[PDB]
């Protein structure tokens, strides 16, 4: 066991879906997997393993923000043999053409965190997803007739930002959604030589102020989950 | 409600103890407070309000790392009228003379986060506790005969750091414990005009490799909790 | 006319292939395009427009390094209506699994340049290609039976670097090739609302020392050219 | 013996009061210590040793600015065996409720200098005073009925700042005074394993433009001296 | 041969004039040198060697921007035995009193590039010319009755800058011209132990918007060439 | 009067020589100027005005380090009408061919200070001397048969540096002397539109350990004083 995960090697599948909300992981396990079993619950950070169409798949919360998800992702990779991480998150939109409930896929993630500069000799690391995982997710979406935008996320350090003018800069630069984790997840994946992807559902609009309820974020973002799960199967086939 | 707390204004006391672990907050509420009631549970981040020797006090988890605790601390101050935050955390020691289960108090907190540079025009903001809160914590510890070191914490971004040589730099500079939150909490406190303090129990020795179990971290760090709660009463005194 | 391009609006197609070397552009126009006409030659930076399998396409050199290519790409987009840029470059390999003449596609581009920090309030801009352009290139490669790797490039400021230890960091982080341009091109595309992709042919192995000749770089990297041109046709398909 | 101090080991007490102004050091020695003797004068930077209530105490100027004071503080600690440094300085107020002649105590010191980034791998070092020294000064002030604010100083590089908008930022973040030294002194004390504290008298109001005369700064800031001296005796107590 | 220069040792003189434009190099070689022969042409980057009043002199393009010119200048110095580089460039004026066709000499060059930080442990390297080269050029100009301003250039990374407000900062600080190369050439010269100088003719006024044609930049900036060539002879003198 | 200078407009000449050490300023005034009178003495920072060969000249200490000298030089320029500042300092050598007592001239000054980044939007300001002042000083030296090196100083923040490996980088980049002021003085001069120069006598060798005494630094660096004063008269010449 680790300080953060009360599980043993083998308890996780080699692919893990990760929302920041452990109650969304519970929702995913109970409603999309067969034979689901809870495998960890330290700090209430619930993780589960079950099967989807014959395929062993895990789902586990990562908490909010880069330093939180970095602990969980690093442990899964280095202690539990995990090969692929798919973050299944929420995000706030800054572009007028991107609506609440749209699904976006972060091929890259910008950030105002220092973590990748710490890794990368204070130069610019382009925090990117694994291409084949991006392609598999886009393809899974198309097959279900779900529209997705593939582009840059922005992984924010401060949800309550003292610099809101930066949202306009994000919009100008084509950022598809604001969250707080992907750039960190992609940094860990590169560091440890694993593969990662972040898929998010727009849960609020930073410009219009439109919101979803805590309950909707927890229980109703089903399209991203279907896309994520199908993309796992597509990945196995190639 | 806010996106992260399903409570109403008035539901929290004006002072809140905050461990990173919502199960530690549950433990504190159930074992140290009278009249305890759970006031929130979004994302499993449990928060409670009760009384300690008659004084209304809340306790709530803040999650791990600066971006997480910044969310919760900001909301408590700006949305729930909270005046004082006492982080009751764990930490790793870098100094050979600081032992697992030692209690330390962060008058200041160093960090490798960018959050305070973002706030402070890319200059060095010294992330500090409120002085009277520090003094009250130290004097609560003295009364109970619990030894404490008061000094600099280091709030790390990366628990699994790619730069372990930094630990010896921290030690050379007198850092008393490594955690992942205080510098962010002190930044929010200054930005929003409130007061904060971080008190931590050493749960790991970073030099030797010693690590307490998950369960120990959750339910057995009683000294810091006693100090924290007594410090609230001390700090309430007229003219303290 | 601009200071760097003596051409008229309309003289370029809405897609432009850009090698660093204006003589590689000449090679491409003369050997891969039909009815090519030279449209510019300021500073010996040759550009041409012709057709490929009926589709109007331009090819123009961008010189070496981020500041050079930034000028040409910016002008093409803002002054010449160009919508899509495909850099067709060379690069150095840092991974021993990657060989001279391998073709790599930069879905992202790391850099030690300050240009994106200048644009992006000193934060980390993830300099990325347009996804549909990456997909079209990878599919064009497959249709030709050409192996490719899709990953991070590193756009270097100093070819003669004072810090060769950085190559090992690049390799550890999975950089598929070192060049000097993509991160700048991707920054311009995003700043000006256009689309870009960099495909490169490995021309040097930085670990082993293998180095192709100038003539080889100029006239013999055909596979990347084939992939770029084919990818334009794929990218044109309605609904792609 | 050192390039900046023409004294011998033993000439300084283990506690040194340090104003920036060597003439304020002379004022202090002549008016607050008994039997003070001058022990150094290189570069006109006067230092003295005498007794206060029989207790050996030194006072010596440190010049203006982080690089100047760092030289002197470093030498005192590493070459003259000094254990505690109490800066007795002036400062400019940025908060309207803070007045000329108010005494402030720097539990922390923010800065726009690069010196601590140089020491601390380019991370944020929270430049803090020694806690017991803060507490002793605070308590000495209360015993004399002198109000003091305990909080963050801001140690500035440029007295004539090109960025006066930063003063508004300091005020919003609760900075109690602007001086030019504490963050550097605190950085030295941590690097060399000693203890330090900065106590300052407000000599300038940065918002209103009020400025005391050079005469006043040199010979009339008596309260901070009384507090500093009393705090030495308080801090000497075995179990303090 | 190198990947950028198809010449051998001995093909270049020990002093090389370098415009960014290889066609300006051709112009110089054809009209100001005797018996100029073309010694390289890779990537269309023309270089020539002839004589001026019997003295062996080379002229070669360096392309646009710091990363491009760094390649060529580094190769000339380390692979071709070159001792002195004289950039003969264009530049944009930011001062009202500096006019198109004025000749300026960069004793130093500011920059927004990261290259010298990369070289100089992230500190500030003052990118400066060789003093005697500055003196020879200034004296050559005076002997010709040509007025020159000697001061700081600014070597820009982005010609199409997203921060035009920086031009006013340059003007306030006395920058005599903005180009894109000098700070990088000066860093290479210092890194490799050679000597360099940048002399530039104002081709654009950034404040007034006035411009010259590409043809003018290429074929008509004669005063800087005459000054540069005269300065080589002056600088050759024993005891200069 | 200012808080740092107890003099009135007119008390200073329009050129001021400035050592860091106010006792060296006294020495210069008493032994090199005619009819010198002391014009200021706040914080023991002695300043004087007299004549050299009939020319009105001032000499005043600036203290140690960039923040200290920035105060005095800024006041001299903006409050006392000063046009030219000649720092007459000491420095440490890092190159094995530069010896104690050699005289060097800082045409540029590198620095690890943040001051010019603060001024210059976080870019690289090349902190340079005024060209005619450098030329006049070099030519004054030659006329006295005094050999001088003209190049980059390094203005250090931390005399007791925690990074002595930086000295090798300085040597590799051709730094002629290490002091603690020039880069600051040059930035002030540029900010306020005045002119400055730093001439320094090597007072110790950072590589070999060789030193000079406090008394030698104060009273025996005559060559640099003679050069500085002579350079004033040369610089006054019409048309120089
Ligand atoms: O406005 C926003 N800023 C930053 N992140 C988010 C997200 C995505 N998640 C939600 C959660 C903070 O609410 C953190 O894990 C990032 C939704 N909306 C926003
Ligand atoms: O070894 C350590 N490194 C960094 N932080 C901590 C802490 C403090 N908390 C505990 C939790 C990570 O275990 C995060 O909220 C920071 C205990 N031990 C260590
Ligand atoms: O070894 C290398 N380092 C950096 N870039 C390149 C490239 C790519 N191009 C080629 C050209 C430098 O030769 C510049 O445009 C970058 C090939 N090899 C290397
Ligand atoms: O207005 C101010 N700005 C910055 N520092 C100070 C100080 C403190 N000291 C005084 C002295 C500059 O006068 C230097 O040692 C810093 C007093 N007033 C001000
Ligand atoms: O307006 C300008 N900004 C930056 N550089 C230049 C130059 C000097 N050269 C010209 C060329 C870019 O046109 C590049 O090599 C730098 C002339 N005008 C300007
Ligand atoms: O070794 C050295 N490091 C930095 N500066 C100096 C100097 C020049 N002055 C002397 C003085 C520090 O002793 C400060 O004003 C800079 C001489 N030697 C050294």
């Amino acid at each position: 066991a680790t300080p953060h995960i009360n599980a043993q090697m083998g308890d996780f599948a080699d692919v893990v879906l990760m929302p920041g909300d452990p109650l969304r992981a519970k929702y995913i396990a109970e409603n999309f997997l067969d034979n689901a079993v809870q495998v960890c619950d330290v700090r209430n950070m619930f993780g589960y393993t079950g099967t989807y169409k014959g395929r062993k798949i895990s789902v586990m919360g990562h908490g909010m923000g880069i330093p939180s998800c970095s602990i969980y992702v690093t442990e899964l990779i280095k202690d539990y043999g995990v090969k692929k991480i798919i973050r299944v998150g929420s995000c706030g939109a800054v572009n007028e053409g991107i609506k609440v409930r749209d699904v976006v896929i972060g091929m890259g993630a910008c950030t105002d965190s220092k973590v990748n500069r710490i890794r990368f000799k204070d130069h610019d690391f382009a925090a990117i997803a694994d291409y084949k995982m991006v392609k598999a997710a886009e393809e899974a979406a198309k097959a279900r007739g779900i529209d997705v935008k593939v582009g840059n996320l922005f992984s924010a350090e401060l949800f309550y930002t003292p610099d809101p003018s930066m949202f306009d800069v994000m919009d100008k630069y084509g950022i598809v959604g604001v969250e707080m984790e992907a750039a960190g997840i992609y940094g860990v994946a590169a560091e440890y030589g694993a593969k990662a992807l972040a898929i998010c559902t727009v849960s609020d609009h930073i410009k219009t102020g439109e919101q979803t309820t805590s309950e909707e974020r927890q229980n109703t973002f089903n399209e991203m989950i279907e896309i994520a799960l199908d993309s796992v199967l597509i990945g196995d086939q190639a």
